[PDB]
């Protein structure tokens, strides 16, 4: 008994929505117009369907300010941090989606990028769904996305996934066709899939995907999108400070996936090539 999977794009209408409302230490917890304002994204994304355009937002003077403050910082980290491809990306961004310190980029003109440089494309999302129904979205190149800014009080740090960490974070390795062949390959081994399964693939994702590290010309560098979008553990990630391990599938599958505190332990990918022939290998022992 296989359970239900989508089976073509659109089918992601009958799983998205499925989200499982701030938690209690929420920056914006006691704050009625933030929570007002994330009401607002919630129910544009609630009324998304596949094949429309994704509702264009005009974000408020706060929050362009609080994307630009994230911006400028992480901005001066990236070139001895990030990988090449996530540093040959950002640029055409900047180009061709409006990437400044001054302007949050629309995730329609983002969604369009990825279409025709990989076939990815951006929807929106309410909240948290299972990791099987967030996974099974990689199946068909769809990348669920939130359309929220975090709270201006504390633009550094955020407890949850917020445009920012989506745009920044997540997009421009979303155009490189290793990383998106990548990803797409964890989405389809998904697919109607255990539940043990599903998540021991979850867990990869998180250390390549969210947190991942990869070796480049003998030197370490950064992949993982919750990395490249907060600026002390981007830092952190490549001093000496924090402990390192070779990705390994059947290894890092057994690892605590932390989502309040810096990483324990970063995977280090050889390349997204190789991460992604080690999955294959993987996904064969648990289908
Ligand atoms: C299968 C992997 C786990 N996983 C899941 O099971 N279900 C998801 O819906 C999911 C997810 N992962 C991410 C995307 C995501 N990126 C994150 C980055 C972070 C983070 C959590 C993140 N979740 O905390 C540290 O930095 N999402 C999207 C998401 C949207 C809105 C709120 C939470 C999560
Ligand atoms: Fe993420």
């Amino acid at each position: 008994s296989v359970p239900w999977f989508p089976k073509k794009i659109s089918d992601l209408d009958h799983c998205a929505n499925r989200v499982l409302e701030l938690d209690a230490d929420h920056p914006g917890f006691k704050d009625n117009v933030y929570r007002k304002r994330r009401k607002y994204f919630a129910d544009l994304a609630m009324n998304y369907k596949h094949g429309d355009p994704i509702p264009k937002v005009e974000f408020t003077e706060e929050e362009i300010k609080t994307w630009g403050t994230v911006f400028q910082e992480l901005n001066k980290l990236y070139p001895t941090h990030a990988c090449r491809e996530y540093l040959k990306n950002l640029p055409l961004l900047s180009k061709y989606c409006g990437y400044r310190e001054d302007n949050i980029p629309q995730l329609e003109d983002v969604s369009n990028f990825l279409k025709e440089r990989t076939g990815f494309s951006i929807r929106p999302v309410a909240g948290y769904l299972s990791p099987r129904d967030f996974l099974s979205g990689l199946a068909f190149r769809v990348f669920h996305c939130t359309q929220y800014v975090r709270h201006s009080s504390d633009p550094f740090y955020t407890p949850e996934p917020d445009t920012c960490h989506e745009l920044l974070g997540h997009v421009p390795l979303l155009a490189e066709p290793s990383f998106a062949q990548f990803s797409q390959e964890i989405g389809l081994a998904s697919l109607g899939a255990s539940e043990e399964a599903v998540q021991k693939l979850a867990t990869c994702y998180f250390f390549t995907v969210e947190f991942g590290l990869c070796k480049q010309d003998g030197q370490l560098r950064v992949f993982g999108a919750g990395l490249l979008s907060s600026i002390s553990e981007l830092k952190h990630a490549l001093s000496g400070h924090a402990k390192v391990k070779p990705f390994d599938p059947k290894i890092t599958c057994k690892q605590e996936c932390l989502i309040t505190t810096f990483q324990d332990v970063y995977f280090v990918s050889e390349s997204f090539e190789d991460a992604k022939e080690k999955m294959r290998e993987f996904t064969k022992t648990i289908k």
